[PDB]
């Protein structure tokens, strides 16, 4: 032994050092400094030779790769070992393994026997050794012993992985006993004698007993066996000369004989010294099993327990020798039955017929289980008898020996079952001593999920127990006389010392059992690469949990909730998916929060609350629902902390009166600081958010709690006031004023813009409307939005005419609509006027009849037009009037060109603010100054006169029914202005059937390489169209954001219309340079062109990829949480993936997965190329050379790239633009229709995993890394050590990626924003500004991931609020998750965030509570002044 460490390094030509350290063998012949072809195919020629490799000059770094590479030879040896199998008997086929490790390990400059090529091997292991010796500590030899110590240490624990055939055993040598087992120290020439016997020996035993089997076997064989005789009689004298000649050879080296080589003076030594039937019940162990001790094994180290129906099985006595007996190929299943005859009655005392046939099922999978050998409970009696079950098959049956086992075992189970039930004279195969079930009684299952599931099923019988009194005392009947069941019931569910879980607590059991099913789920997942489907696999522990993975059952309590049934679990309802959460459990001061299974939790379930035989407490019960809540806990009358829930507040410890304004009363400041935005995001929330009576009920106890908080809140500030004045504060309204306009000028304005005066002219409106007017009303806003806020849930809860007006048909005549039917209009963009809007029936400008009369030949020419048939508004084939047909019968969009008549009428009459003709001005401003319930009034009548001209049209007609509601009898109750909004939108839809107008004739003219046809002419004339919307497009989204600059245009244009959904504005629309030369035909390229696409890699011509639309990256951009289909917030990364490349040719592909494969496939490489290149370039400016920096980038690139994977696989949170239609045809193109989302998904992932060469991981990989040499040749540096590797891990969920990003970002910002600050705090000011501008939104950007991390942290498929996989999460909540994952430095591979905020004051960094509490009085007197000048500002 010695301190000397290696195997530590990183990114030495391998993967990477994370894989390692957890005394594993993965390694791969990567990380060697290269990247055994010389294989056999099996004084003294041993086998050695052929049992070795030559992997083995200035290009090693240290030791560390040495013993890397001598671990990579040391596994590949005993790969190669394992796998040959040259003896299948099992019974010797490690010690040939360990032979080898010793003759490896005396290769390393020791006795070399090799006749060969040997000098090469010996001199780079001489130059390595002084290469390590430059370094002069210690007076070669120590350096060698400490390097042999090691590796002794270290190999025998890799070489030995492979290998399970057999003082603990059952795996030879020892994987697990960290420490070496024995020890080959003896000279080469005994282990190879010693060899060369054993194999003579088990050669010709084998071949004598083969013989001796073929003489009985024919009935000339006497010739034959002469014959052989004879060859083994030459054999024999062949090896007595060979024993001669190394006994000569010991005589000459005796001769000869008559710290310097130790190995050779040992050998000298030792040479010199040689011349010179009934088992009790159980108690469930839970612990591993030792030498000769009852047990589980050490993978199911302390796993689920053993039933006592295991140790007391007739089999697990001793060896397969039957009690009463002195002493072939039959024999064996004999004796089986016969000990399965024995063993019935044993089980025979429990007398049941429903608890004695799964007894029965579970000791004939148990008997299965042993006989084949892969057991784990493992008693006294279990080493022994795998090797007695092996000697015997040996002899009976010598592909593989457990393969044969299972061949057997699946053969003789009929028998082996149809003899455990009272079984004598075997048939040829109810009546019997049991009838469990029929003959084959298949129970192929694992023995870990038997054991959960026998577990489970021995607590829920004491469950039910227990339950039922508590429930025959408890049915709501309870003062003293059900207390006594309910705290038993308690007791016995948290009782730290039933029958099972070894004296420990439940809660304990259930997290290692949790902890075993998830190890067990990625082992299958990540290192198995033969699944499911193959030529249903047969049996194995990885094939099974593939299909449960498959299947949704992830978690163990989905499992348990599938096979368990009939709710036997206690009888009261009690579901194994839901999970309690209990306080604490006292057993074994401090209150520690508990969450459990439903059935496992405090009390019966659905009793919380109600145990205690107390009242409902609807406030519990509005609490409980989590759902509408607040986390605030507002005769001295001095002060009201109003405490967040968590974090204490704690006295600043700084403050002093002493020639200041005052102390203690900033915390109260930021409290109120923290709390006027929390709620008022809360109730934004509630009031975009819409049994509902129990809502509501929760919904009006959270508005009393708020409006409460907010009166306590005012109080204290008037008490704030107060003591400012003792002694300038500003009051609530102005704080409330300064809070509005930091708010909005934050989020848009970057950093508190310098100009704020400089708006946009129309936000100015918007900001004083909605913040408030010019003098401070901070107050008014506030009770205004409260009362809205209950407004919300007060209406949520609530849930004659024969006049013929026909006769004056003058004045109106058919209009020249947007068509030639015998001088067609076009949009004039104030914003724009539509075609319909600057010409209507209004030829005759009493008044209010020459209106009413006006309106109805309006309305009446409309649906007569409407019904003709027109491609202006309704979408028809070319045959027209069919396909697109309205259910009521009427055509498309009748109803809405009505309501927008209707609107530019009211208008009209009105005068608002609407762009019209000068002399339409000036005629309606003269009818405004001629002559508002008589207007209402009047429109009454009008919409009255509508519905008797839709009724008359439905008499004349008889179609079907309509009394005036063919869309709705009320009018239009858009809150928002009718005006500017109605024409976008039919702008829009305009555009949309127009768009699908253009696809439709480019499709079906231009689909069967240059263009000389008629593409030419219809792609110019859609690249004109293109152009014209583009400017259009460009001037109304820019009056939409100068009036509207919260919400964005495509959202509003594309929901209300489904008409756009293929089309996506931002790319059409782009105002970049690329988009008029590499894609100059607008998002049609691909078909406009008929040109293919290809991906050219580095090894190509000057013919490179640089056509893409990719923009540099920005750092200048915030989290947000929209276009996501709660609390999850969208990194600033991927709101910049280049996607633009895969919309033109998804909206290409349809049905036509032969070609839409290999397109995908060429336009994903580009995209992750450019992506890689830019995420490079953006991460290392000005050409550093940092090795932070590189693994930053490289994280990002591995983020970039798992978010990709993610969107192809279809398990995207983000519902874009792009996503959503890329998602859409995704769908459409892969599987059909007719097939579920499930099918589609699991297509999609398998052809994304492999290529149904390399596969598409592999390719985007190699994609990415092109990328980043490209990003690197620019700047003449070293290509990335963390881009080198091609083996990635899986994926973890999106979320926990998203919050990694999240906090090492935080932490980064935090360091450097606080290092600047103290360093400098006349400039604290500025640097206090900052700090709290940044630190105000992550407070809620924290809160909202922990809550949805509590919401699924460790869910299922089947399980969890979305369809996703959260059971790796293993972590009680989301602080303990960042903890040894955000701890040591970045590494670029797996490690990607350090934080020095371990310990739980992430909750508190968020406050000023601790942290900022030297610096807390300073920053609240710079932000003072700083408030009351932009206040003043402002005003």
């Amino acid at each position: 032994l010695k301190a000397d460490p290696s195997e530590v390094e990183y990114y030495r030509s391998g993967g990477d050092g994370d894989y390692l350290k957890n005394n594993i063998c993965k390694i791969t012949v990567n990380h060697s400094d290269s990247g055994c072809e010389k294989k056999l195919p099996p004084i003294c020629v041993p086998p050695r030779r052929e049992r070795l490799c030559t992997y083995n000059f200035d290009k090693i770094r240290d030791n560390n790769a040495f013993l890397a590479d001598v671990l990579l030879t040391a596994r590949n040896e005993g790969e190669k070992i394992v796998q040959n199998h040259p003896d299948t008997n099992s019974s010797n086929v490690c010690n040939a393994l360990e032979r080898s490790f010793a003759d490896l390990a005396d290769i390393i400059r020791g006795t070399d026997q090799w006749k060969g090529t040997n000098s090469n091997l010996e001199k780079n292991l001489k130059q390595m050794f002084a290469k390590i010796r430059e370094n002069d500590k210690v007076l070669y030899t120590k350096l060698r012993e400490a390097w042999w110590n090691a590796n002794r240490q270290k190999v025998w624990e890799v070489i030995t992985c492979g290998a399970r055939s057999n003082e603990l055993c059952r795996k030879c040598g020892h994987y697990e006993k960290e420490v070496p087992t024995k020890l080959d120290y003896v000279p080469q020439f005994l282990r190879w004698l010693t060899e060369w016997i054993e194999d003579f020996y088990r050669e010709k035993q084998n071949l004598i007993d083969d013989m001796e089997r073929h003489r009985e076997e024919c009935t000339s064989y006497c010739s034959t066996c002469k014959d052989k005789c004879k060859k083994y009689c030459e054999c024999v004298k062949k090896w007595k000369t060979e024993w001669e000649n190394q006994e000569n050879k010991y005589k000459d080296l005796y001769e000869q004989n008559k710290n310097t080589s130790r190995y050779d003076d040992y050998v000298k030594d030792f040479f010199e010294k040689l011349e010179a039937t009934s088992r009790s019940k159980k108690k469930w162990i839970w612990k591993k099993s030792s030498g000769n001790e009852e047990g589980l094994q050490e993978e199911y180290a302390n796993t689920i327990g053993l039933p006592p129906r295991t140790q007391s099985l007739y089999l697990g006595n001793l060896p397969k020798l039957e009690n009463v007996c002195e002493d072939g190929c039959l024999i064996v299943s004999f004796h089986e039955g016969k000990n399965l005859k024995k063993r019935y009655p044993q089980n025979k005392n429990s007398g049941n017929k429903e608890n004695l046939c799964k007894a029965l099922e579970y000791s004939f999978a148990d008997y299965g289980d042993l006989i084949k050998g892969t057991s784990i409970w493992d008693n006294e009696y279990t080493k022994d008898l795998e090797l007695n079950l092996q000697n015997n098959f040996g002899k009976l049956f010598g592909s593989s020996l457990d393969e044969l086992r299972e061949s057997w075992w699946n053969t003789n189970k009929k028998y082996i079952w149809t003899a455990m039930k009272h079984g004598a004279e075997m048939n040829i195969t109810t009546g019997s001593g049991s009838s469990c079930d029929d003959i084959p009684t298949i129970d192929l299952i694992p023995q870990y999920l038997r054991f959960l599931q026998e577990w489970v099923e021995n607590f829920c019988e004491q469950r039910q127990a227990k339950v039922k009194d508590v429930i025959t005392n408890c049915k709501s009947c309870c003062k003293t006389k059900c207390k006594d069941e309910c705290e038993k019931y308690k007791k016995f569910i948290e009782a730290c010392g039933g029958i099972g879980t070894a004296g420990s607590p439940w809660s304990k059991r259930w997290d290692q059992i949790y902890k075993r099913y998830s190890k067990h789920i990625e082992d299958a997942k990540r290192n198995r690469k033969a699944g499911t489907k193959n030529c249903c696999v047969q049996s194995d522990i990885d094939s099974f949990f593939k299909h449960l993975i498959d299947i949704g059952l992830t978690t163990p309590s989905s499992y348990l909730s599938n096979v368990l049934d009939d709710n036997i679990c206690g009888a009261d309802k009690a579901p194994w998916t839901t999970y309690t959460t209990y306080t604490t459990t006292e057993k074994c001061d401090t209150l520690v929060v508990v969450n459990v299974p439903s059935p496992l939790g405090n009390t019966p379930y659905r009793y919380k609350y109600a145990c205690q035989c107390k009242i409902p407490t609807n406030e519990e019960t509005c609490d409980d629902r989590k759902e509408y809540m607040n986390q605030w806990s507002c005769k001295n009358d001095n002060y009201e902390l109003c405490k967040y829930n968590g974090v204490d507040v704690k006295p600043t410890t700084v403050r002093s009166n002493s020639s200041k304004l005052d102390g203690n009363d900033v915390t109260f400041f930021n409290l109120f600081e923290q709390w006027n935005k929390e709620i008022q995001y809360q109730i934004e929330q509630y009031m975009t958010n819409a049994n509902c009576k129990e809502k509501c009920k929760c919904y009006k106890l959270w508005i009393e709690k708020i409006n409460d908080q907010w009166g306590k809140q005012k109080d204290n500030y008037n008490k704030f006031r107060s003591k400012q004045i003792y002694d300038k504060v500003v009051s609530l309204s102005n704080f409330l004023f300064f809070s509005c306009w930091e708010e909005y000028i934050q989020k848009y304005f970057n950093g508190d813009w310098s100009k704020i005066k400089n708006i946009g002219s129309d936000t100015f409106e918007f900001l004083i409307k909605k913040c408030g007017n010019n003098s401070a009303h901070g107050e008014e806003i506030f009770n205004e939005k409260l009362k809205n806020a209950e407004k919300k849930c007060k209406e949520n809860e609530s849930t004659s005419c024969d006049l013929n007006a026909t006769n004056y048909i003058r004045g109106c005549q058919s209009k020249t609509y947007d068509g030639k039917i015998f001088g067609e209009k076009q949009w004039i963009c104030g914003a724009c006027i539509p075609p319909r809007t600057q010409n209507l029936c209004v030829g005759e400008l009493l008044l209010k009849e020459k209106i009413k009369n006006a309106i109805h030949k309006e309305t009446e020419l409309l649906y007569e037009y409407h019904d003709t048939g027109t491609a202006i508004i309704s979408k028809n084939d070319k045959k027209g009037q069919k396909g697109k047909n309205d259910p009521n019968g009427l055509p498309k969009g009748f109803c809405h060109a009505v309501q927008r008549s209707f609107i530019d009428y009211k208008n009209m009459i009105l005068g608002t603010s609407v762009n019209i003709y000068e002399h339409i001005g000036k005629l309606q401003e003269d009818i405004k100054k001629i002559i508002n319930a008589w207007w209402k009034g009047i429109e009454r009548e009008m919409w009255d006169a509508v519905r008797c001209a839709i009724t008359k049209i439905n008499k004349k007609n008889n179609n079907s029914i309509f009394n005036g509601d063919e869309c709705g009898v009320s009018p239009p109750t858009g809150n928002d202005e009718d005006q500017s909004v109605s024409w976008f939108k039919e702008w829009g839809e305009q555009f949309c059937i127009e768009r699908l107008r253009y696809e439709q004739n480019i499709r079906e003219a231009c689909t069967i390489d240059k263009i000389q046809g008629a593409c030419k002419r219809k792609c110019e004339k859609y690249k004109k169209y293109i152009s014209e919307k583009k400017q259009e497009w460009d001037k109304q989204k820019t009056k939409y954001e100068n009036k509207y600059v919260g919400k964005s245009a495509s959202d509003l244009l594309k929901e209300n219309y489904p008409e756009c959904i293929s089309a996506n504005f931002d790319f059409i629309f782009n105002d970049n340079i690329e988009y008029k030369t590499y894609y100059p035909y607008g998002d049609y390229s691909s078909i406009c062109s008929c040109e293919q696409v290809k991906y050219y890699k580095y090894n190509n011509a000057e013919k490179k990829n640089n056509k893409s639309l990719c923009y540099e990256k920005d750092n200048d951009m915030t989290w947000s949480k929209k276009y996501i289909k709660e609390g999850v917030y969208v990194p600033p990364r991927r709101q910049q993936l280049c996607l633009y490349e895969l919309f033109p040719i998804i909206i290409k592909n349809e049905e036509g997965m032969e070609k839409a494969k290999e397109e995908l496939l060429e336009t994903l490489q580009i995209v992750a190329e450019r992506e890689a290149y830019y995420l490079w370039k953006q991460y290392n400016p000005t050409g550093k050379g940092i090795d932070d920096a590189n693994k930053k980038a490289c994280c990002a690139i591995r983020g970039s790239f798992y978010d990709l994977e993610d969107i192809i696989k279809g398990n995207d949170l983000v519902h874009d633009e792009y996503t959503k239609y890329i998602d859409s045809k995704l769908n459409e193109i892969f599987g059909s229709s007719d097939t579920n989302d499930i099918d589609t998904k699991r297509a999609r992932t398998d052809w994304w995993e492999n290529e149904t060469r390399k596969t598409i991981r592999q390719l985007v990989w190699d994609a990415m890394q092109s990328g980043v040499r490209y990003a690197v040749e620019e700047k003449n540096e070293n290509f990335p050590l963390c881009m080198g590797v091609e083996h990635i891990g899986i994926a973890k969920p999106q979320f926990i990626r998203w919050l990694e990003e999240w906090t090492n970002e935080f932490c980064e910002k935090y360091t450097k924003y606080f290092e600047d600050m103290k360093s400098k705090c006349i400039e604290c000011k500025k640097a206090c500004a900052n700090y709290t501008n940044w630190l105000n939104p992550k407070r809620i950007e924290w809160n909202g991931m922990s809550n949805y991390y509590n919401k699924i942290y460790r869910k299922s498929n089947k399980e969890s609020e979305g369809g996703k996989d959260y059971s790796m999460i293993m972590a009680p909540t989301v602080i303990d998750y960042l903890n040894k994952r955000c701890h040591g430095e970045i590494n670029g591979n797996y490690i990607c965030c350090s934080c020095k905020n371990i310990g739980a004051y992430n909750t508190t960094s968020g406050t000023v509570n601790k942290k900022l509490q030297k610096k807390e009085t300073e920053c609240e007197e710079e932000k003072g002044p700083l408030d009351l000048m932009n206040e003043v500002l402002n005003k």
